[PDB]
């Protein structure tokens, strides 16, 4: 025979985040004291795919036992979604490194001009004793953007702690994106804020269908498979939908309503139909219907054929989609009213989400996720701004938040021009956002 | 077994839902029965293909049982896997024995017709709430009688080119005609035919137009009857009621506590329930729900439950099994979880 | 970070709406491309909607760039006033070019009404 423990009590189911860094996972106290592991240890993790990080573990007080708190970046390096499990093991083995080498992922530096390194990969590693492993993808923020770069190569071979004598080697050529696996520029549940009860409901409702799929050629039991967000205009209903697809893995096509109204008859049925179609052959899918009231609104409300035939031909794919596995179908309008209230018939939108206004804590958080690449003066009070937006959404805040990164950016120009100055990652960089900036977009009409 | 009905199941079947059909249970049985087995959210048919001695026998304790062979083909025989039927059907007795009653001669007896002056009813109209199971019923009713079912739904029809609408509803009705004894049943039959109030445009007079020609061609293709769904008599056009189309109407309301439970009790039958399960407290707690919002219900409480053992499953590397299935109780806790959410 | 891509001037006609987006321009020296509502609207369906697109693809060709839309109520009226479906398609064709906008660098969509209403 050969032997192995099932059930083992190092097996983690991975949940989000509540302290932000690269380098850092989250377990409870019972479950480290269970596994013999102490405050700031190097801790080796194991993924999908042979993949492994290294991380230093932390307590923290409201993680389950089973559970273990790991950041976007960090699943990304172990090839595991939210909900997925890895399991954690004591890496005592690990060494300051002599050196290691870092590129660049291409398009997340176009654009960009000057020592990146020196100002990127600096303040990223200064006294910080990041332990990192070779392949490991890694996420840098400042200058008003994100940079992600490699670690192609370490010494010890193939994790160390980055540490002051550390060298960082970055001549290469640049890693193209396309080959590798992050999220730069990819909406997570880290980028919403406000509305933790609803997402918490999304995905418990989407968690089967589209991360067990397998599932349901087992059971005889529907899942739902239409999932309707109400809310005001800039309340996160695209965000939630995409952050879903790419938190789960699922294929992603948006239907746009207006685009599909703005075309010739025949032409707008035929987008919709070629919509249902690709979501099926690349399921597990979500398709996301923005704005559907531009295409199903309710009969009172209906001017005409070409109009009543489209609404018709929603309802009918609707219809169809029990006979297409796996998708799910999420589509995002103003209020119930608005809309053919055929749509929620029993097998087409059976499942209805409020997506409301954020209150003074959701406003804090999604201004702290709109700032995250900036750099902020010690004078910016994010909870007095949180205080003061009464009523606001989560696309006011950051415009509110482009706002003030814009007037600053205009007051340090001129002093720009004034010296024949270009504009560098150095420039961007250094440029702090203060309260003043803040004050100023509060302070206009529009 | 026959393939459809374990299609999608993997692990010990025959263990998983044979053992507990008879055990103890002392079952007779012959030769070329098929029979039916509920577990693991499913049902799996079997067919007995040979018997000792033969052609019946008690399947008792001693008896062994043995499945090896090519699977049995659902087209080959003749079963109810999926097909529903009156049993599928809860808290609608009355209304139900009106629509059995008016469809009696004209689908089982058909050729009386034929020696008879007396016309049938040709069109049936169910009135209720959506949820309320008018579809289920119509199928129910085809199936039961052996007749031919086909469908029209209509928002299909209206999201089509004009023409090919009018030509798809005529060819509904020639097809019917062709496989009699027929129904043809209209789902949301409002979207095709409403009152002349709320029209808009031309097209669509000419299709609530077609509807009513066809509906006046029913008495020259014998022996088809037109079931018809919508929320309510005010919606649709009133020449459809006129004798000759639609001159029988069934109100199929909202059912009680006592037709709550039946249908809970239908929508759980593939499932283990745990002993806590009380279904009467879910039916008295239920008022106001239709079928649909109860099916939604024994659904949501299923899948709790099976998010609630993933975990536990991921945990240990578990795959998914006819075992794992079918050992997986639904628990009061799973139905309360249900219970609580709003959408 | 992103900056505003579309400014909607309001005010009573003969306001200076029209000067004051060519002003933008020329003061700037950024390419200038009036849309002008009626004659939009003007023509057959199809020609309206290829109009439109066509500005648009312009504005960027030469961007930085004005797209500056005259009597925009004359293309992208309320729901409740439409007149039937060239109307809807019309409007509709609008809104997906806003949209697209983020994809075209950098153009400031610049359009003028009578009232927010
Ligand atoms: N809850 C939220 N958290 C963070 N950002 C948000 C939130 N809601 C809106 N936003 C921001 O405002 C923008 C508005 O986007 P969108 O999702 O298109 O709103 P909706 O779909 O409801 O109109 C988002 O792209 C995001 O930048
Ligand atoms: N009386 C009932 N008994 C059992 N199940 C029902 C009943 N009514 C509705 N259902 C369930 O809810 C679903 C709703 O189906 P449907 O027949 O399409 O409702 P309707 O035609 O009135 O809209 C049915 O498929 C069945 O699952
Ligand atoms: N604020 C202003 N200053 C100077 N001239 C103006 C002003 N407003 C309007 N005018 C004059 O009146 C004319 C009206 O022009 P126009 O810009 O077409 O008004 P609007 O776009 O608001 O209808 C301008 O061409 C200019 O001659």
């Amino acid at each position: 025979a050969i032997l192995k423990q099932k059930n083992r009590p190092n097996r983690l189911i991975v949940d989000e985040a509540i302290n932000e860094d690269n380098s850092v996972v989250s377990l409870s106290q019972p479950k480290m004291d269970e596994l013999q592991l102490f405050r700031g240890d190097t801790v080796l993790l194991k993924g999908k795919k042979r993949r492994e990080a290294v991380c230093i573990v932390l307590s923290d007080d409201t993680c389950s036992d089973e559970k273990i708190r790991m950041n976007r970046v960090v699943r990304n390096n172990l090839r595991v979604r939210l909900g997925d499990v890895i399991s954690i093991q004591p890496c005592p083995d690990v060494k300051y490194g002599k050196r290691i080498h870092v590129l660049p992922i291409d398009d997340t530096v176009e654009g960009i001009t000057g020592n990146l390194f020196e100002v990127y990969l600096k303040p990223y590693f200064l006294e910080a004793y990041r332990p990192i492993r070779k392949g490991d993808i890694f996420l840098v923020r400042g200058g008003m953007r994100a940079v992600e770069f490699k670690v192609v190569e370490t010494d010890p071979s193939p994790y160390c702690i980055v540490a002051p004598d550390t060298v960082i080697h970055c001549e290469g050529e640049p890693i193209k994106r396309e080959d590798e696996e992050e999220s730069w520029n990819e909406v997570g549940y880290d980028d919403i804020g406000g509305c933790r009860k609803q997402l918490a409901q999304i995905k418990e409702m989407v968690e089967l269908p589209l991360r067990h799929p397998a599932l349901f050629k087992a059971i005889g039991v529907k899942p739902p498979r239409g999932i309707l967000l109400y809310g005001p205009p800039g309340t996160g209903k695209t965000l939630i939908a995409r952050a879903v697809a790419n938190e789960t893995g699922a294929f992603f096509f948006l239907i746009n309503g207006p685009e599909i109204m703005s075309k010739l008859a025949g032409e707008s049925e035929s987008n919709l139909r070629k919509a249902f179609e690709e979501a099926e052959k690349n399921a597990p899918a979500i398709i996301f219907i923005d704005e559907l009231d531009a295409i199903a609104p309710k009969r009172e409300k209906t001017h005409g054929e070409v109009e009543r035939r489209i609404v018709s031909q929603l309802l009918t794919l609707m219809d169809g989609l029990k006979q297409r596995a796996h998708v799910i179908v999420m589509a995002a309008t103003n209020r119930p009213n608005s809309i053919d209230p055929a749509l929620r018939r029993f097998g087409r939108f059976d499942r209805e989400v409020d997506i409301g206004i954020p209150d003074a804590t959701g406003r804090l958080e999604i201004l702290q996720i709109h700032t995250k690449n900036m750099k902020l003066a010690d004078d910016v009070d994010l909870e007095q701004v949180a205080n003061e937006t009464h009523g606001h959404v989560g696309a006011d805040l950051a415009a509110l938040c482009s706002e003030a990164a814009l007037q600053a950016i205009r007051k340090k120009m001129d002093l720009i021009d004034l010296e024949d100055e270009t504009i560098d990652a150095e420039v961007m960089n250094s440029l702090a956002v203060t309260m003043d900036d803040f004050r100023w977009a509060l302070s206009q009409s529009n």
